[PDB]
């Protein structure tokens, strides 16, 4: 995907950094401490709907059809930056089973950032 | 997530169904004759990676403040399709992120 630059105001990739004692859960996370979340954040104009960075899917190719010609719904349902793939991330965390866990938790890291 | 019906206003999936006959797309694509490919449609007020921003943006941050959260696809699936390539060669692939399977909130 696309990420944020000088002059760059669509859809984009920027960082993140999570602290986990900045938002209150360092008492049950153990590792890590913070990382590299990233986020996706800008305009989504009509002549970039539904991509995800120069590649549009096929559920999206579906869409625009309807979309290009105005039907209904579809031409009135908003173009959303978000992502479009994440990655998962190992985490050791204390969890209610009562104890002390090590598992890679999915869709942790924003990997890249689409036009919904 | 959640399915709509026509009754809760919260994101959910709204089932739709395309056929490539009716969008003309049946020249190029042999099977199937068409599918669910569905979408995502409804309110988002008030994904750990999801959570976390939303945690922001309800503190008066003015990095996610002004974010909207919008009712998007969380999970899409493949299909397999059997269709004519480039060089009128027919092919039989799964095709990823064919289908809305799930929705959520961005």
């Amino acid at each position: 995907g696309l990420e944020c630059d000088g002059k760059v105001n669509i859809c984009c990739k920027k960082q993140f950094f999570v602290s986990f004692k900045d938002i209150g859960w360092n008492d049950w996370i153990i590792a890590p401490s913070g990382y590299h979340a990233n986020y996706c954040e800008g305009e989504c104009p009509s002549h970039i709907a539904g991509t995800s960075g120069s590649s549009l899917s096929f559920h999206s190719t579906v869409i625009n059809h309807y979309r290009m010609r105005g039907h209904s719904p579809f031409a009135n349902l908003k173009s959303c930056c978000v992502p479009t793939k994440l990655r998962p991330m190992s985490m050791l965390y204390y969890d209610d089973g009562q104890n002390i866990i090590k598992k890679d938790i999915q869709n942790m890291i924003v990997e890249e950032c689409g036009c919904s």
